[PDB]
C-alpha cells in the first residue's frame, strides 16, 4: 500500500494512462487493430522517420511523383492508419510531413510510457503505484500550496496569460518540486554560465513518462525540420499560455501538465525570423524569438540566481518580427534542469 501522497499517485496515475495513449493514438487516426500499443516498437518508429526523411529530401530537391507514391505507401504501411473509406494523404510538401513528424514525436513518448509500464517485475510487497513512479526515475514532492513557492508559481501563472490565447483560463491544480536522477550533475557545467531563466515548456500528458524518464530531448538527424522556426532545439515560453496551447488538452479533458525548467540562456542570439542556423555563432548559448509582447522586465523576480519573469505582458520594443510572444531555444540537453511539473485545470470558454 503506497507511502506517496494523493497528489503524486494521480499524477503516476495520468501519465501513465494506457487509455490516453490510445485516445491519443485515435486522434491521429492511426489503425489501432493493425497495431496494438504492444505492437508499438521502437524500431519502426524509428524507421518510420528515415521514410520521412526520405521524403522532404526529394520533393523539391528531387521528386520521382512514384517513387514519392511507394514512400508514401512505405509510410502507411509501416503506421497503419484508418481513415475508412477516403484513402491516406501522399506525402508530397512540407506541411504534410511535418503534421507526421510531430506524430511519431509522440509515438516515440507513448512507445516509451509502455514500454516503461508493462516492464518489470513484481516484488509486489509495493503497490504499482510505487512502482510506476520508481520507473520515472524522478523525486517528485508537491509544493505546499500556502508556501512561497506556490504563490509566485501561482502567479506567474496569473501574470503571463496572453491576450490572444483567451479561448480558456487556466488554475493551478497541484505544483511538483521535481529532481529527475542524474540531471543536477548534467546541468552542472551550465550552472555558472550566466542569465538563467525558468520558463515554461508544455507537452501532452502522453509524453511525460517519457519526459520525466529521460528529460527533455532534441529532435535526432532522423527526422525532418519543418515548422521549427529555430531549428531542432528544446523550446520554452515565457508565457504560460505560449506553452500550455501545446498541452493539446480539450473540452472532454481539461486537464494538463506543463513544466517550470530553468534554462541556461547564457548569451541569446536574438532573432526575429525563422533562420534554421543550428550552429550558434560563437559566444551564443540559445536563441530567443523576440515577440510584439513580453512579460514585464521591471518584474523580472530573482530566486536562487534565476529570474522568473511574471512581469505581466507589455509591449516589447520589437517592430517588425512574426513571433506572437517571447520563444526561447537551446541546441544542448543539458541546459536544462526541471524544476517544476503543475497540473492545469483548463476552463474553456464560454
Ligand atoms: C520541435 C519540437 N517542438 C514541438 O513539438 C512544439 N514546440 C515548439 C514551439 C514551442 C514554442 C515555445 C514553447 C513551446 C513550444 C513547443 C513545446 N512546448 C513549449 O511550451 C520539439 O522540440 N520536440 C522535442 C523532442 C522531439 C524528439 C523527437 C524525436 C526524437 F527521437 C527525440 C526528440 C519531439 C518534439
Amino acid at each position: 500500500k503506497s507511502k506517496l501522497p494523493k497528489p503524486v499517485q494521480d499524477l503516476i496515475k495520468m501519465i501513465f494512462d494506457v487509455e490516453s495513449m490510445k485516445k491519443a493514438m485515435v486522434e491521429y487516426e492511426i489503425d489501432l487493430q493493425k497495431m496494438p500499443l504492444g505492437k508499438l516498437s521502437k524500431r519502426q518508429i524509428q524507421a518510420a522517420y528515415s521514410i520521412l526523411s526520405e521524403v522532404q529530401q526529394a520533393v523539391s530537391q528531387g521528386s520521382s511523383d512514384s517513387q514519392i507514391l511507394d514512400l508514401s505507401n512505405r509510410f502507411y504501411t509501416l503506421i497503419p492508419h484508418d481513415f475508412g473509406m477516403k484513402k491516406p494523404p501522399l506525402l508530397n510538401n512540407a506541411d504534410s510531413v511535418q503534421a507526421k513528424a510531430e506524430m511519431l514525436d509522440n509515438l516515440l513518448d507513448i512507445e516509451v510510457a509502455y514500454s516503461l509500464l508493462r516492464g518489470g517485475s513484481d516484488d509486489s510487497s509495493k503497490d504499482p503505484i510505487d512502482v510506476n513512479y520508481e520507473k520515472l526515475k524522478t523525486d517528485i514532492k508537491v509544493v505546499d500550496r500556502d508556501s512561497e513557492e506556490a504563490e509566485i508559481i501561482r502567479k506567474y501563472v496569473k501574470n503571463t496569460h496572453a491576450t490572444t490565447h483567451n479561448a480558456y483560463d487556466l488554475e493551478v491544480i497541484d505544483i511538483f518540486k521535481i529532481e529527475r536522477e542524474g540531471e543536477c550533475q548534467r546541468y552542472k557545467p551550465f550552472k555558472q554560465l550566466h542569465n538563467r531563466r525558468l520558463l515554461w515548456h508544455g507537452s501532452r500528458t502522453t509524453n511525460f513518462a517519457g519526459i520525466l524518464s529521460q528529460g527533455l530531448r532534441i529532435a535526432p538527424p532522423e527526422a525532418p525540420v519543418t515548422g521549427y522556426m529555430f531549428g531542432k532545439g528544446i523550446y520554452f515560453a515565457d508565457m504560460v499560455s505560449k506553452s500550455a496551447n501545446y498541452c493539446h488538452t480539450s473540452q472532454g479533458d481539461p486537464i494538463g501538465l506543463i513544466l517550470l525548467g530553468e534554462v541556461a540562456l547564457g548569451n541569446m542570439y536574438e532573432l526575429k525570423h525563422a533562420s534554421h542556423i543550428s550552429k550558434l555563432p560563437k559566444g551564443k548559448h540559445s536563441v530567443k524569438g523576440l515577440g510584439k509582447t513580453t512579460p514585464d522586465p521591471s518584474a523580472n523576480i530573482s530566486l536562487d540566481g534565476v529570474d522568473v519573469p511574471l512581469g505581466t505582458g507589455i509591449s516589447s520594443g520589437v517592430n517588425d518580427t512574426s513571433l506572437l510572444y517571447n520563444e526561447y531555444i537551446v541546441y544542448d540537453i543539458a541546459q536544462v534542469n526541471l524544476k517544476y511539473l503543475l497540473k492545469l485545470k483548463f476552463n474553456f470558454k464560454t
